[PDB]
C-alpha cells in the first residue's frame, strides 16, 4: 500500500518486487573482499591529492570498513521501503521504483539514472515527496526505472547489439505500460540525459525534458565563471575520461576485470564517487552502491551504451524542440555554460546552483526536486 | 658458469640471481585464481572476433588451464637457464639477464623490453646466440635489463616521480658499471624504444640505436600520407585504429595509474584479462596459451603491473622527433607489419640518421617472441654495418 497503486490507464498488472539477497551471496562477497589482494604502495598511490586515482590509504580503510562495519540488511530494508515492481519489455525484466499519485491530473515523470548510479540515486527525492504529500495530494507520478543492464533490470540481450535508442524505446514503453501514453516528462542526468534527449527528439509521448547534464563541445562572450566550467570540462575530457574510453572500446575486458574481485570494482567505481562530487559522500554510501553493483553483476552489463555515448548532432537531428529545462551544478563533470546548452534545444528553463557535483540526486536532492517541480509547473 | 663472467672492465661485483618463488606464493596464486569470478556472459563477451576484448570462452578456458594444467616450476627452470644478476643503481635493485663474451673486442648491446613484456621476451634470442657461439666466439655482450618497476627489478621510488629519462639514466649506468663506458649499442622495442631514443640523443656512451618500434605521429613537414604507398597507407590506417580503438588501456595507465594498479593487483584473473587481451590482439600468429600464463604469472608474482606503468604519463604524450629527439648517431629500424603503430620508412627517417632499415612480411608487436630469428639477424647486420 501507499503510493503503490498503478494508474487506472495502465495496461500491465503490478508485479511487486522485493530485494532479498541470500546470506550465501553476502558471505561470498565478504570472503572475496578479505582475500582480494592489495597493490603494494607506489609513488602514485601515496599521493594525498589522489591525482593518479584512489590512494592506498583510502582503499585499505574502505576494505576494513567493508569487512568490519558494513551491513547489507539495513540498506536492503531501505531499498524495500519504496514501491518496486518489474515488468517484461522485449524479453527483458525491467525493474522500477515508483510513487504513484491517486490524482487523475498528476503529471507523469520518469527520472533516469546513469553510470555508476542506479534507481537508488532518486530515493532521497522520492522520500521528500513522500514526506510532503499524501497519495491524494501528490502532484506527480514518479517513475524511477532501472535502465537495461543495471541492478535488478536484466539485459541487455546476448544475441544483438543494444544502444541508447534501445534504452529510450524501453523507457517510453514502460511509461505507456503504466498508463502515460497521453504524455510524460523526463528528468535525466549522466547517460540518462542522453536517453532523455532521445526521448525528447524521437518519442511523441515525451512532452518535455529536464536535464542536469549535457556533454558537448563548443557549438558552431564568456564570463570568468563560465570559462572555469569549461576548464573543468576540458580536464575531465583529457585527464578524467580514460575509464569511459575503456568502457567504449573494450567493454568485455573491463567487464571481466571488475567482475573478478569486489576490490577491483570498489577501486574503479569508488574513484568516481570520490572525484565527481562536491562535498564528500559518506563511505557507507560508496560501499552500498558498490555492493549493489557487485551483487547484481551490473558493471559488465551496464556499460553497453558507452560505445555510442562517447559533427554537431545536438544543434541538428538531436535538437530538443519540445520544452527543455536544465539544472546546472558547478562541480559536475562537464559544466558547459547556458549559452552552449541553449543551442541544443528549446531551452525555456535554466537553474544555476552555487554548489553540488555530478551526483545531483544524491548531493543536492532538494535543489533537483524543486528545480524539476518548477520546470513541470512552467511547461505542462 | 658459461657466459656468466663479467667483462674485465666491469667495476661492479657479480651478484648471481636465481628465481625461486616460494611454494606459499604459488599456492596463494592458485587459491586466488580459484576464488576469482568471471563476468556473466554479455553480448560483448560472446563476440567470436573479440572486438570488445577478451571473450567469456577464452577467460573461462584460461582460468581452468591456470588451475589444472599450469606449473610455474618448469618455466622458472627456464628463467634460471641463463645468467642472471642484480646490481644496485640509485638505491634500486636492477635485475638483468646476460650473455657475456670472453672476447675483449665484443660489442656491448643492451636490449630493452616494454609493457607488458619483460627480460624474458629476449630469451629466444639469447638461446639462438648460445646455440651458435661459445663464450670464446660470441661477438657481442648481450645485456637484457629489467627496467625499473618490472619483474625482479625494484622501484620506481616511493618518494619522488620517475620518468623516461630516469629509466635511460639507469640503463646507461648499468652499461657503464658492466664496463661499457667506452661504448654500447641499444636495441629497443615498445617503451624500450623511447628509452633507447633518449640514450641515442643524450648519452655519450650510447653509440648506436636499433629499434623495432617507433611511437611517432605524422611528421609536420612531410612526407604526406598522399606520398605513401598503398601498403604504407594500410599501415597508417592500422596505426590510427590502434590510437583510437586500441589505446584506452594506455590512457588509463597514464591518467589513473594508482586506480588501475589496484584494480589489476586485486585478482590474478583481472591481470590476465587486461594483459591477456594484448597478448591476443598484438601478435601476428597466436602465442601458446602457456606463454600467456607464464608472462601473466611472472607479472603477478613480482607485483609488476602497478610499478611498471609509471612511464605512461610521460610516454602517452609522445616536432620533437625531428628536432630535440632526433637520433644523430647511427640509427637502424626493423619493421614488422602487424605491430601496433606501423609508421613507414620515410616517416621514421625524419627522426634519426636512419642508415639501416629492414622490412618483414610477417610478425606482430612482440618481435623478440614472435620473430626472434629475424630480429636477431637484423640486429647482427646492423652492428656489423655501424660498429
Amino acid at each position: 500500500k501507499a503510493f503503490a497503486k498503478f494508474p487506472s490507464s495502465a495496461s500491465i498488472s503490478p508485479n511487486p518486487f522485493t530485494v532479498s539477497i541470500p546470506d550465501e551471496q553476502l558471505d561470498d562477497l565478504k570472503t572475496l573482499v578479505r582475500l582480494s589482494k592489495i597493490a603494494p604502495p607506489t609513488y602514485e598511490s601515496l599521493q594525498a591529492d589522489g591525482r593518479f586515482g584512489i590512494t592506498s590509504e583510502w582503499l585499505t580503510t574502505m576494505r576494513e570498513k567493508w569487512l568490519s562495519e558494513f551491513d547489507w540488511r539495513p540498506f536492503e530494508a531501505r531499498l524495500n521501503s519504496f514501491p518496486q515492481f518489474t515488468t517484461e519489455i522485449e524479453g527483458l525484466t525491467i525493474h522500477f521504483a515508483a510513487l504513484f499519485s491517486e490524482r487523475e491530473d498528476a503529471v507523469p515523470i520518469a527520472l533516469l539514472h546513469g553510470w555508476p548510479g542506479s534507481f537508488v540515486e532518486f530515493y532521497p527525492i522520492l522520500q521528500l515527496f513522500r514526506e510532503e504529500y499524501t497519495p491524494e495530494t501528490l502532484p506527480f507520478h514518479l517513475v524511477v526505472p532501472s535502465l537495461p543492464g543495471y541492478t535488478f533490470s536484466s539485459g541487455p540481450p546476448l544475441d544483438k547489439d543494444f544502444g541508447l535508442m534501445d534504452n529510450a524505446r524501453v523507457v517510453d514503453q514502460l511509461m505507456k505500460d503504466l498508463g502515460f501514453g497521453s504524455g510524460y516528462i523526463i528528468q535525466g542526468g549522466d547517460i540518462g540525459s542522453f536517453v532523455g534527449r532521445l526521448l525528447g527528439v524521437g518519442f511523441d509521448a515525451c512532452k518535455a525534458v529536464h536535464l542536469n547534464f549535457c556533454n558537448m563541445s563548443a557549438p558552431p562572450s564568456l564570463s570568468a565563471a563560465e570559462k572555469e566550467g569549461i576548464a573543468r570540462m576540458e580536464k575531465f575530457m583529457t585527464d578524467g575520461y580514460a575509464y569511459a574510453m575503456e568502457h567504449s572500446t573494450r567493454p568485455s575486458t573491463i567487464g571481466h576485470v571488475l567482475s573478478s574481485s569486489p576490490i577491483a570494482l570498489l577501486a574503479w567505481i569508488g574513484e568516481k564517487y570520490l572525484q565527481w562530487v562536491d562535498k564528500p559522500l559518506p563511505s557507507e554510501t560508496i560501499l552500498e552502491m558498490v555492493s549493489l553493483y557487485w551483487l547484481t553483476e551490473s558493471f559488465p552489463r551496464a556499460i553497453h551504451t558507452y560505445r555510442e555515448w562517447v559533427a554537431t548532432p545536438y544543434q541538428k537531428e538531436l535538437y530538443i524542440h519540445k520544452p527543455f529545462g536544465f539544472s546546472f551544478f558547478p562541480k559536475d563533470l562537464v559544466p558547459v555554460p547556458r549559452s552552449w546548452i541553449a543551442t541544443t534545444g528549446n531551452l525555456v528553463f535554466f537553474r544555476d546552483h552555487a554548489e553540488g557535483g555530478h551526483f545531483a540526486a544524491l548531493e543536492r536532492p532538494r535543489e533537483l526536486k524543486t528545480d524539476l517541480t518548477a520546470f513541470v509547473e512552467q511547461v505542462w
